[PDB]
DNA sequence: AGGGTTAGGGTTAGG
DNA sequence: TCCTAACCCTAACCC
């Protein structure tokens, strides 16, 4: 395997321990020349790319609103269909999406959740 | 105060 | 094994 010099991680592949060291370094070597914005992956600005074409692309048969992908227009769907699958262990409450119950539980029990 | 929205971080499925 | 990008996740902004 290979490991990492920082964080003592090993990796099945090469290119596993090259795409993480990424994560460890602060350089931003991408720039889109539209807009200016730099990122730190290629990945990255290839997906800010697409926002300069104007139009998301997944559209909810349901509502007006357009998604990146497909899995953020699944989510959304759960607006549609009343799920709140995310429960507060403490209160209960629960949630239609995992953010949402994460802030929740760092505003309302502090310690811890 | 709560969480919807957008954009950007790392992570992982699969071609 | 490598690489694209859809995925998971959170900061910032704001209704
Ligand atoms: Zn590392
Ligand atoms: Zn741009
Ligand atoms: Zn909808
Ligand atoms: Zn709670």
């Amino acid at each position: 395997p290979h490991f990492c010099p920082v964080c003592l991680r090993a990796f099945p592949y090469l290119s596993d321990l090259e795409r993480h060291s990424i994560s460890h370094s602060e350089l931003k070597p991408h720039q889109c020349k539209v807009c200016g914005k730099t990122f730190k992956r290629s990945s990255h600005l290839r997906r800010h790319c697409n926002i300069h074409a104007g139009l998301r692309p997944f559209r909810c048969p349901l509502c007006p609103r357009r998604f990146r992908e497909a899995g953020e227009l699944a989510h959304h769907h759960r607006v549609h269909s009343g799920e709140r699958p995310y429960q507060c262990p403490i209160c209960r409450l629960r949630f239609t999406e995992a953010n949402t119950l994460r802030r929740h539980a760092k505003r309302k029990h502090p310690e811890a959740m």
